[PDB]
């Protein structure tokens, strides 16, 4: 399957490529008609990723509640506490996807890193358990190591992540 | 030209791929003999990157002094103040390379992002000028926007970055 991305106002070819961890050239190859530039509201294909819309899992993040809630077909399966971004470095809101992952990243990333479709952002573990449940991050979503391990064992790449205030 | 990487103790195929923002498959293709695994101290090729050793620029970072010093053939050309990592999220030390860049990343990244060859780390600008000169970062090296713009205009991808305490 293919992932379809809805172009947003402000997006540039450069910024979309960075968000999905790909080259503008690869983005252009998968969408030859982009040879004439971008348009807000149009849909385009992101090469190399699975179809998010066949995946029955969905993740909902509440910045205010400091929770990440995993659902399977509208049924809530898990709820985890999280750290979110501080005021000058907030966690971004909107519709995103998990696009890749790295086991054992270590350092502040703890036991697992899951990339989100915003450049430089992800869901990860932590070396500072006291930080969980607080707005103290650079923007990434932090989880207890045991929790990010469990989350990663359940959801595949392509999984939708919706982030709300 | 080709970039040659010196395998370090602790490196895995997964971790090297992540550090250089590539797939293990691509890493394996560029180094067919790795089909038998890794060995600390051996040298391997990282595909798709320029040769760092033809570039006459060299960047030296001092965590203690909070400086980034740019040299051209052993002659110091610029010295900039920087923010570095706090105690639980320190800036890593060792030999790295600038491997790609993104203009206008915005948010905490400010005017420019330059990727370093350690997964998730880079040199970037800032939306918080007061942070420069302090050990308050997640590990990335922060610069004043005007300074990262200037640095990026001078040095090419592949440029060596040596980080010392």
């Amino acid at each position: 399957g293919m992932l379809t991305y809805q172009v947003k106002q402000g997006d540039t070819l450069n910024s979309i490529a960075a968000d999905f961890r790909i080259s503008t050239a690869a983005l252009l190859q998968a969408n030859p008609s982009l040879q004439a530039g971008l348009t807000a509201g149009q849909s385009i294909v992101i090469p190399g990723l699975p179809d998010p819309y066949t995946i029955p899992y969905h993740i909902a993040v509440s910045i205010g509640a400091k929770t990440l809630t995993l659902s399977l077909n509208n049924r809530v399966m898990k709820t985890y506490p999280i750290a979110v971004g501080k005021i000058l470095t907030q966690t971004p809101t909107g519709e995103f996807y998990i696009i890749n992952r790295q086991r054992n990243p270590g350092g502040p990333f703890g036991a697992y890193w899951l990339s989100l479709s915003a450049a430089h952002y992800g869901i990860h573990g932590t070396n500072n358990p006291a930080s969980i449940g607080k707005a103290v991050s650079k923007g990434c979503i932090r989880m207890h190591n045991k929790d990010v391990i469990e989350l990663a064992s359940i959801v595949p790449n392509g999984t939708r992540v919706t982030i709300n205030r």
